[PDB]
């Protein structure tokens, strides 16, 4: 099967893109493996419109408002390789697509830190992303998981959610410069070893004591989900927590007729950011179908 | 009345303005919005692009999220528009109203104005019949007629594109003349050409030429300029750009114009024109302004 494009990942950034290709008429099919990386909390914050609905209501009216158009296509379904033929991609089920040009709209994977009690907590007690859950905590206690350079910053930044503990987990010490500026901000340091996530979020100590928090945060690390950048050629770059496939303004790769957006580009970690740069590679990819 | 002094006053409460409004309500601010009531999309019946809120009606996207918005109580709005505002040891906004309001930041979301051409019946049209923007409205037309009224060079990119979506007539107008690569493109895509004078549009969409020869389109598009809805940017020493169809609002990648603590978004900016980059860039100039309350 023939297509103008084919959009790797249905969710927010792949279906704003695919939206804009179908709205231009052109024939255009979303393969989506259905795990999105906001499956794990019950609201979604920060999207205007979308204000507190759940992410999986938000991801359903999308796939609904594209599947409008008859030029729109949808398949279940996880591509395992891409290469240039255009493009033909193999899925998992053994499936094969060719199109005239790519979207990638695949997505992150969270990398957490082995700690007991913590994945369990995921979406729920313990987030990556204040501006997405901070809210909720009602001003309470906050702990902040110590991993390097940016969760200093955020440390720094949590303050207005609540009060805020730096957890050194008897590992990431701060230096002389990042501890002088912790506690002007009023951010206790916390260096002793956990053991355990129990309750809520409540920190359990290697000798025993609780310290209980209203939330945890983490400034972890991310992989993108698939290799199929990589396969293509797409220039990819290595950011301070992961990998992320370079473009340019047109939301264009290394690699021409490939475009790129949501969280695998450098201005991603959001859904509007999603949704705003997704509606640009749609929009762009249309442009090279037209003009070349 | 008591004091009160906002972290942040957005002004305009559309799409661009609400966006940014919601950033600084979730991260615990102090956040008003001053919005005048009259956004740029008040014309169509349906908003699309934006996924989530395809063929919507703009009233009731924009209600939503005021709504939404509204429901953090250190979240407040104003029906109202900025007439003034000035730098102090943050910034006052002096409204129409005669009301005075306080702010730390800034964030301009306040929209452009589209400036249409002077041709008899094109503005009583405008949103129904008459458009700017093909991914906004063209595949609603339906394979149908489609006028492109000529404003220049910018025009001939625009009808080499409209056949994806309908018949294209390029109505030039006088206002250019194919040179013969371009004569020989437009012909390839299937445009067709015609030169006479404008006189008037009439019915629902039917242009009526100077000769008196009517074609009747299922709908027009317009290239038309636009200009930044308020003197404020200015007033406040933010520099302002000329783009190819009018001014814009510079920003860096913060949002945050050449005046320190005065951000921007939407179609003020220089990537703008649709919902769904307003949201995007409103977002990031929403979190970018509760960043410099924190740390400078
Ligand atoms: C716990 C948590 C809470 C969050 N809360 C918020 C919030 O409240 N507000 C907010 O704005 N942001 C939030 N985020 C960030 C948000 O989830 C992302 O910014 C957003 O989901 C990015 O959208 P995307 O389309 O780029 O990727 P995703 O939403 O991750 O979707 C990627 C899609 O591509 C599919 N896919 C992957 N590999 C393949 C393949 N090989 N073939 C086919 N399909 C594939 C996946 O199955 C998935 O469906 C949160 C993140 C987390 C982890
Ligand atoms: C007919 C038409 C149809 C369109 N259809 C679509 C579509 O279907 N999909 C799409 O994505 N885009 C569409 N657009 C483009 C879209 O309307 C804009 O991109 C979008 O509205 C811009 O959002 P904004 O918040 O920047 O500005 P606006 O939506 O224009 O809002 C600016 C707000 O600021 C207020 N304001 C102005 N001056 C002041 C002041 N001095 N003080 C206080 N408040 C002030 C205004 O009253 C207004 O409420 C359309 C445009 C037009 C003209
Ligand atoms: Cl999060
Ligand atoms: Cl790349
Ligand atoms: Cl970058
Ligand atoms: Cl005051
Ligand atoms: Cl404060
Ligand atoms: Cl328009
Ligand atoms: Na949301
Ligand atoms: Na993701
Ligand atoms: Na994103
Ligand atoms: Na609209
Ligand atoms: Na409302
Ligand atoms: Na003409
Ligand atoms: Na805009």
């Amino acid at each position: 099967m023939l297509f103008d494009v084919i959009v790797i990942g249905g969710s927010h950034a792949g279906q704003s893109a695919a939206l804009q290709i179908a709205r231009a008429r052109r024939r255009v099919l979303v393969i989506d493996a259905g795990a999105r990386r906001n499956r794990f909390a019950s609201q979604s914050h920060g999207v205007i419109g979308q204000d507190g609905r759940s992410p999986d209501a938000i991801a359903a009216d999308g796939k609904a408002q594209l599947l409008a158009y008859p030029n729109a296509q949808w398949r279940e379904d996880s591509v395992v390789r891409a290469e240039r033929s255009g493009y033909t991609l193999i899925c998992a089920s053994g499936q094969h697509y060719r199109a005239c040009q790519l979207v990638l709209a695949f997505g992150v994977v969270d990398e957490l830190p082995e700690l007991e009690g913590l994945e369990e907590r995921w979406g729920e007690s313990v987030f990556h992303c204040p501006y997405c859950h901070g809210y909720e905590l009602d001003g309470g206690r906050i702990g902040v998981l110590g991993s390097g350079p940016l969760s200093y910053l955020s440390a720094m930044l949590m303050p207005e959610w609540g009060q805020t503990v730096f957890l050194t987990d008897a590992s990431f010490e701060p230096d002389e410069e990042q501890r002088e500026a912790l506690a002007r901000r009023g951010v206790e340091i916390v260096r002793d070893r956990i053991a355990r996530i129990v309750d809520r979020a409540t920190v359990e100590l290697a000798d025993g004591r609780r310290i209980a928090f209203d939330g945890l945060f983490t400034m972890n690390r991310m992989r993108l989900s698939s290799p199929v950048a990589e396969q293509l050629g797409c220039a990819i770059e290595e950011g301070p927590l992961g990998p992320y496939v370079r473009t340019d303004d047109a939301m264009e790769t290394s690699t021409p007729g490939v475009f790129a957006c949501g969280d695998i580009t450098h201005r991603g970690g959001t859904v509007a950011l999603a949704i705003g740069n997704g509606a640009l590679a749609g929009i762009a990819a249309h442009r090279k179908l037209v003009f070349g």
